[PDB]
């Protein structure tokens, strides 16, 4: 099934997502939910949060194949370092791109989509990815991340749109 993507201005993205509980056929439902979502929309990243479903539920594709499924359920960043950042999108703030400052390595567990645990130690687009999904489970988005100026600029060309 294919899940509508909550836009700006909604106060469903600023809702703080709850660990998931037990990882079960419901669970991967929204799992699968979500992979379908992510590909129908051409992104490379998703959070429940963005679909409405607030638990601590992530799944990313940044190969250029769109073939690597990649889940993070309940992740947990254990360390980080660096600094980098490339122009950043959203599929909740439509058709807006930023740069945005992120940490260059980082090194995560969580569960994977069977509910058996994994660390895994990221650069490159899947740290800013990793990082930028797991902002959006803690009520976060990546234009907080500028001046309350370009953050207006940003919402105008929201509205217009849709
Ligand atoms: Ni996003
Ligand atoms: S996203």
């Amino acid at each position: 099934s294919v899940l509508q993507v909550l836009h700006i201005p909604d106060e469903r993205l600023r809702k703080v997502a709850k660990p998931v509980e037990e990882v079960n056929a419901e669970i991967q439902r929204i799992v699968d939910d979500m992979f379908e979502t992510m590909y129908a929309e051409e992104g490379i990243g998703l959070a429940a949060t963005q679909v409405d479903i607030h638990q601590r539920i992530i799944v990313i594709d940044v190969s250029e194949n769109r073939d690597e499924r990649l889940v993070l359920i309940n992740p947990e960043l254990l360390e980080k370092s660096g600094e980098t950042g490339i122009e950043e999108g959203c599929l909740s703030i439509p058709e807006q791109r930023a740069l945005v400052p992120r940490a260059e390595k980082v090194k995560i567990r969580a569960l994977d989509r069977d509910g058996k645990p994994f660390e895994l130690e990221a650069d490159g687009l899947l740290a800013i990815c990793i990082q930028h999904e797991m902002d959006h489970l803690v009520g976060k988005l990546f234009m907080d991340y500028l001046s309350p100026l370009k953050q207006q600029r940003i919402r105008q060309k929201v509205e217009k749109l849709d």
